């Protein structure tokens, strides 16, 4: 089982030597390390938290490059919109190793984008975007994302038969084939759409009105079963204690 | 969070000094340490396996005694009927510390009995039995147990307001109040039914026709959230890889 | 002639639920239940309020027609039974002014007097006698040992208008003196303009304590009578039933 | 674009009496009155809340639409004028959570932040900056001198989501730094959420005064530093020169 | 084995909720979490580092109180004077639970003080101090401490027969009986209550790192833990430092 990338932010400020802030603009919001006001475990549940309102963010982590050619690609992470978000992204981008991390921005060329996007009551959507022939192609299926304040697990699975699966909280919510669920081409044909020569950076590149979202437990792997295990060892261990602590705070607030 | 008992059989043959065979009869079947023919992890998934057909079994483990008076009691363990069982029990019993472990048998006085029981096409049931006023009182709700070959998590939660909950695979399948869901009394009124002065031994005391059932990951605790965590760190880590290995063996069999 | 300001024996089934009020100051207070426990002198008479949950704060109270002890003897009396062999927890009462909001009662609510047994581990087996004076809660300076076995014990506080006091356990004096000598107060120290509520407001690790036979009166002799009609009637049969259960346990 | 969470200039006659609430926690609180005092830049503009009684506690507060500073800059700003040449008394504000019962406000009510000048005798001329954290009221460890003459002075506190702060007097910086360094909150790096409060709903004047006569005016709670500075120049900055001129004239007449 | 206290600072900033700064003075030096310039493992070898020169320090950790009465008491921790110290303490103090951690200072009443003290070429000494009858009684044996830049394990063993042993780097350096090796005025060894471990000390050149604190009643367990901590640090630390010394020379 290949682990191309793992990040749990368990080693204090260690993460500040693994991630790079884009300088494309001077006024990007800053991520901070935090487990927020409630959590399952104060230390384990530390992740990157958006710290400023109405800002663009642009922070990224490089890893030893790889190709998903001939293989399964699994992209997984947790997202927690502690602040009860009104409008903002919670998605990740996988970039070719040719990306200059210090110049990353909204129009930098990525391979794949994946994850939750919220904007008002009307948009609660999971993006699955594939870059193909210089276009960023959006999935045609409507996948609802989570919108409460708790930690949710997001998983994208992409297979070399051009099938894909999306999971939320380790449970399937959408499935199918690339050729059907995106408009890449007028008719069937190109079995290589799923495949990228090179993956070298994972970026958080996004916009937020109300800030406070925490990203944790990032995993890039080629094994679906391992992804599921890791999901149960991370999200699955956070879940119940987080909910208990938050119920308790809600009750005290009410009094 | 109090952990009154935990057993995962992770330290080789260490378990043989924690569990005691009843000598009440000379012909009890024997438990053996085994992860069986398929598993998620050959080592982690070791547990106690029934090794002989058409036998009574009687093995138990003592722990520092406790009372659940004024507190939540959670009893949890995994069961795997690898052999595709026809008829046999998969339940545990919690006994007072006054039990002589070398004389344990079917008629020994327990406090609580909990878990799956299978007998032919008609019976796939989860027992929840409370000992009260010298009677063993059986739950009136019909709870279906699992019957496939895979590992399943069984959880009983008993609370000091006389509520209870039963979970399978970390997900609620039944809930209510002791006074409603058992015939202890003709009408309501004994709020202490849930409570026992002492718990000192967990026993596997049961009958099996076709043998091969594996018991693992026993937990007795006072914390529902911790039980759920441990469930996701045990069953939740076994699940996907176990299924994948077994599908592979089924496919090889078909050829 | 004796004035009875408050009496509670929990003799009329669930009648008590309309005389006592649960504080809602917090959402996770432990709950009292009506019970005579596993052993008793009389299954019905020895019903009282039992703490039902471990490691919890409790806050339950009862009102009565307000009164003042000014110019009078005040006697506060009740039974306490730590069935569970308590490790750490209170068994004391508090007398409050009628200005107390019973639905907001908690550890920091202002009381007039606090009285009764407090146990915490090997070191503490003590009877509290606390007087509220000049916005301070003043603790008795004498060391009074409380009972700690599993049986029912009678606790009695007597306060007199010459500022003398007496403490009794099981109807027998264990301590006495004057307010001015036995507390560090900043002449009617003893006196309160009004009493309107009795509260059980306390903490408990191991739960199972039973409170019964509460009495507030102005007559020492009557308190002693009532003690002998309640505790004194419980005592022997309770001990006998428990001895029998201990013997069966051993076999 | 700047958010204005609270503004009070007392420009609309007795209108303020429907925006502020007196605590009844005690029966003998001093009373605020509307006044521009004996000298002023403009008789009407410079009306504010004046302490009217000697040797008293005061407890008056105003609500606003609740907000959180989470992920944002918080600016708290107001003018203070100790006309009476104060001997001993507070001139500071408190920002409270919306859970405060205004009719029970007092010295021990739980606030989020306290900010402003405190004078007591020759030794104490100090600007308080207090943060409530983990049930403690933590006092700034830097020594900031307040103004003590009879004129109107502008007090501004700026708190930023990187846990930096700045204090200004008369629109000019007098102190700055980081929350982790300038208060004793906790060991190590610090806690990136210290600056942040889930909610702000009430501004209170809750304080003690020997010699009375202090006037509070031109309150502003905003999320924009630049706007705070503008408003400061449109209020204090417009009061300043005329106030000083009228007072010089009165001092000269007094001499003759 | 009873483990009354263990601290390895393995859980990021988790330690900031276990340790309390004294406010007795306003100008105490500040401890910072760090593995320094060289180490065996960047993560494991994080500990509390003194961060300022010519300062008093006063930081403490409470634990569930206990008594050593009728038992062995073992106090153990690692000390690394990375800065090549000129003058400064590297010792711990065990306090009764009656200590106000927010007022801890040099004159607070402790039960036992133990560990290295360096001041100039003349003083390289291991303190073992027992509080008895309101006096702080100093061991009368001369125990040399380590003074290089590397991580060293310090272990004090006190037994209910009034014997004691001192180890450096898991190897005995001193032993005897309380009655012979101190001038006390039979349970000298015993204290009713232990509730706080404090780092309360003075330092000229700063940079000392404390890690791997252990309070236990089992000598063998202390030795095991020493080998799993100091014993796992030692070789890789030395390797990394040799490499840095060579590069510095060129
Ligand atoms: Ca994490
Ligand atoms: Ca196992
Ligand atoms: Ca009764
Ligand atoms: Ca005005
Ligand atoms: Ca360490």
């Amino acid at each position: 089982p290949a682990v191309y990338f793992k990040e749990q932010f368990l080693d204090g400020d260690g993460w500040t030597s693994r991630w790079i802030e884009s300088k494309h603009k001077s006024d990007f919001g800053k991520f901070v390390l935090s487990s927020g006001k409630f959590y399952g475990d104060e230390e384990k549940d530390k992740g990157l938290q958006t710290s400023q309102k109405a800002r663009f963010y642009a922070l990224s982590a490089s890893f030893e490059p790889f190709s998903n050619k001939g293989q399964t690609l699994v992209v997984q992470f947790t997202v927690k919109h502690e602040q009860n978000i009104d409008c903002g992204g919670g998605y990740v981008k996988l970039f070719p190793n040719s990306l200059d991390q210090t110049d990353m921005h909204g129009d930098s060329e990525y391979n794949i984008m994946f994850g939750p996007d919220i904007c008002g009551p009307g948009t609660k959507k999971v993006h699955v975007i594939f870059n193909y022939k210089g276009k960023n192609v959006l999935i045609n299926k409507d996948i609802r994302c989570k919108d409460d304040e708790f930690t949710h697990l997001y998983t994208l699975i992409v297979r070399p038969d051009n099938t894909y699966e999306v999971k939320i909280d380790n449970s399937q919510v959408e499935s199918g084939s690339l050729e059907d669920d995106w408009d890449f081409l007028p008719g069937s044909g190109d079995p290589s759409i799923y495949a990228y020569d090179n993956f070298g950076v994972l970026g958080l590149d996004l916009w937020q009105v109300k800030s406070g979202t925490i990203f944790d437990n990032f995993l890039i792997t080629n094994d679906e079963a391992y992804a599921e295990e890791f999901g149960n060892e991370t999200w699955g261990v956070t879940k119940a204690a987080e909910k208990q602590m938050k119920d308790k705070q809600d009750e005290e607030q009410r009094l």
